[PDB]
């Protein structure tokens, strides 16, 4: 099985065996386009070749085409694209990170805020596709005509990847829940959101399950079946065998993303997202999500902005030089705050800077920030549902200290799996099931192995003192971009 | 022979001595660092070896030194005996060790203090540090009541070792917080409150007055020590800021700003009211604001987060940008004062996005130094028109800082050719007492200006940046309290 892990920064491809060991990798980046302050765009051509060119590294290290059982696909979510019947991108993709629609959304919020959330699960925000589409049909000349004329297909990244792969125009339930046009209850596009955002039905894909045969590849390109699809963060949940209500994973990447499987129960949170975990065997599993836009990206900024480190790994030793953060906090809201704050205007703050503050306090305040952002989500989840422990993946989870401190301020176990590329695993597992490469989810769930379990060993008083300083630091990051210009 | 004035610039991190002629040209320089506390003996021979360096560099005899002028880090409290032995290290002005000892004297008495002395009570000042010495230091109070002990700031010390005299001028005395600056003698009530016996207090004279003469056994001549003021108000004097409304800012580890207010005493709730100097039997008053961390914030970009090698580097980094792009840096390392008085405030950088680089920290740090000044200059504008800024200190080398400082203040910023103005200031005071210069009018004409930075910034832009600063300062408030 071959998994396509088309991320936000870098397109992965990976190949697994029924025991879930990797037999090939292939990763390539591609430019992150910023036409204007706060705007993030991807050229779908740069994305697409980076993807296939990266399949080949995983192929060429795996040692034959039709020896491939199926293809699974997982994508950076909400990122919005458009193309023609010959498969050509009609404009750049507007990444999930892009803020160009912050205020086209804002007006619409008040009259429609609770109706958008009630149908779709989503805090309305320029994060999700619906406003991204309305821009593309309102600003790209000829697109409405061409769509009212019937020549236009929209999709999120999975839907695009599945196209050049297959010829089919599909998406799963999980990626569709992310568009803020899909009614996660009724399980179909929601007509009065198609209205509100003025989006012609002639454009939307076909929502199908997450384990399904959508179609087969072009023989040029074996005839492999494309048989699995979920949103990037959703698959991580699958890859973690989070196949039960109550189970929680937390991906640490550019940003962190924390999901509680809920399968048949749909839960509501004012400050959190209700989306779809996956559709599987005529059953739709649900989830509650907290999406934190900037975590690991702060460690990056220590490397490329002020350049006080050369490698992200330098953080652990820089940070463990101190017994505590000595009152130094780093709220790294480079682009505003994700959940639960939903402050688009908050900007990144460092606070507590005496004459003795050195690189060590920076590095520590960054890793602490990552674990603090996570606990903000989890605390908010406990206002309705019990969170026992964190299965955990992503690049930053290499950091023995981060992982440790995460568990210490959470007073819960933090459990690092033996598998790393969990997001790909899940896209494999999904593609697997539908083409009996695996019998059941219970079989899959038994090859999931716990590589290390971080035990919380921190004082309750100490834990509350540090997180009270976190909250105060956050208060001071709020609303800064409507002050400064 | 042709003669010269010797200046004694006894800093806080360095003891300099410079030799001057009628044209303020510098013929010889010696400075030697010493190692909050300072050891008298250490600072003395660090200074003393720095005299000989300066005389050697000029190729001159003790015969040519027509007068000695003394400036010094002010406030710093010292105690000695009949021949000059320190009876405990110097409690330097930076010492926050009487801090809470003044907070409980603060409510009761503070308003009565500022009325008498000009000063909002603080650790900082001289009177608390010297009661500390009668209390704590082993059985000192018992001695100082026999007449056995002399007290003074750094200036009185030097002018004891040099001279045999037990003196100080008005300006240094105005900083003791024992000197009533309206009555111009030591104030009886401030002695009572802090438990000091006058058999301890130096005699206060003008800032331009032959106090005595050096021992031949030290310098080789019996030179007169004829000028004395606190190194801040001597930069003021060295800036030829002799008329009222004249202003100088010193950009160092902190900054200091003083306005000569001459024959009238001004009051401000968030500004110190002190003495510029006595001169020709005439006391001239001044208005001072202080910032504790200005250039020390640059010191931290290199010593702390270690993102520049030499402070020099800020210029090249900051001009890469043409705005702070919303990145600000309030370096409240130890707190805020004029006009926020929040000791619990701490340093913050805000505006960080994916692309905040060293350029924005460099540009934010220079803008801060510029903004903190404006804070003090605007507090003066609540009372008196501050027309323009004469400017000295290491940071004034940063040609960017200076143009920006002018830009946000919409005022000419003036860099003088002479750069060691604290030194030059004490020499004029010495030189004048010995007809080296005739009057200040001769010095005004002699003194001259190097570069003059001109405001060229939009009234719109100038206020959008500064509102950025204030809203930034709000979010540093009260951080150590919480
Ligand atoms: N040892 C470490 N300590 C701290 N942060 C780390 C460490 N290793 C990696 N990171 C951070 O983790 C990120 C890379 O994580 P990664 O698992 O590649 O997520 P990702 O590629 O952004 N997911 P995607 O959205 O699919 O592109 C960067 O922000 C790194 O700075
Ligand atoms: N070119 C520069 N640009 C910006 N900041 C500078 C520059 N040069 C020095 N600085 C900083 O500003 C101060 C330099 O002023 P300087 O007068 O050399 O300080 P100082 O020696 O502590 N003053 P003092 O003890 O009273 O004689 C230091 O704190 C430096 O960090």
């Amino acid at each position: 099985v071959l998994s396509l892990d088309e991320g936000t920064t870098s397109a992965r491809a990976i190949i697994f065996d029924r025991e879930s060991n990797i037999h090939g990798i292939g990763q390539y980046e591609f430019p992150q386009h910023y036409p204007r302050p706060g705007w993030v765009e991807h050229n779908p051509e740069e994305i697409w070749d980076a993807q296939l060119r990266a399949i080949k590294d995983a192929i060429q290290s795996a040692r034959e085409p039709n020896q491939i059982a199926a293809i699974g696909v997982t994508n950076q979510r909400e990122t919005t694209l458009v193309w023609d019947k010959d498969g050509k991108p009609l404009y750049n993709a507007i990444v999930w990170q892009c803020r160009r629609t912050a205020e086209m959304v804002e007006e619409i919020k008040r009259e429609y805020g609770t109706m958008i959330k009630e149908k779709t699960g989503l805090v309305p925000d320029a994060y999700f596709s619906a406003s991204k589409l309305k821009w593309l049909l309102d600003n790209v000349p000829g697109l409405r005509e061409k769509a009212e004329k019937g020549e236009v297909m929209f999709g999120t990244v999975d839907t695009f990847l599945i196209y050049r792969l297959t010829g089919e125009h599909v998406t799963d339930y999980s990626n569709a829940s992310r568009t803020m046009l899909f009614n996660i209850k009724k399980l179909d596009w929601d007509d009065e959101l198609l209205e509100l955002f003025d989006i012609p039905e002639s454009v939307l894909p076909e929502v199908r399950e997450s384990s399904e045969v959508y179609g087969y590849t072009k023989k040029e390109l074996a005839e492999i079946p494309v048989s699995g699809d979920a949103g990037d963060q959703q698959a991580a949940l699958f890859g973690q065998a989070a196949f039960e209500a109550g189970m929680v994973k937390a991906t640490y990447g550019t940003g962190s993303f924390i999901l509680v499987n809920t399968d048949k129960m749909v839960l509501y949170s004012d400050n959190l997202l209700t989306t779809i975990a996956w559709g599987l065997n005529g059953r739709v599993s649900y989830a509650l999500e907290g999406s934190i836009f900037v975590t690991g990206a702060a460690v990056q900024w220590l490397r490329d902005g002020i350049k006080i480190i050369k490698h992200a790994s330098e953080t652990e030793e820089l940070a463990t030089k101190l017994e505590s953060n000595e009152g130094v906090y780093f709220v790294p809201a480079f682009v505003g705050l994700g959940a639960p704050y939903w402050d688009q205007f908050a900007r990144g703050i460092i606070i507590g800077i005496t004459r003795g503050t050195g690189r060590e306090h920076l590095a520590r305040a960054t890793l602490e920030a990552i674990a603090y952002l996570t606990r903000d989500v989890v605390d908010e989840m406990e206002k309705l549902v019990q969170i026992k422990e964190l299965r955990v993946d992503g690049g930053a989870t290499a950091n023995d200290f981060l992982m440790q401190f995460q568990a210490d301020i959470l007073n819960r176990k933090v459990i690092r799996p033996v598998v790393k590329e969990t997001t790909a695993l899940g896209a494999a597992y999904l593609a697997g099931l539908a083409v009996d490469y695996w019998a059941d989810t219970r079989e899959i769930a038994e090859l999931w192995k716990a590589e290390r379990i971080f035990e919380p060993k921190m004082d309750e008083k100490t834990r509350e003192r540090l997180y009270k300083g976190w909250k105060e630091a956050v208060k001071r990051a709020m609303g800064w971009a409507k002050v400064v210009d």
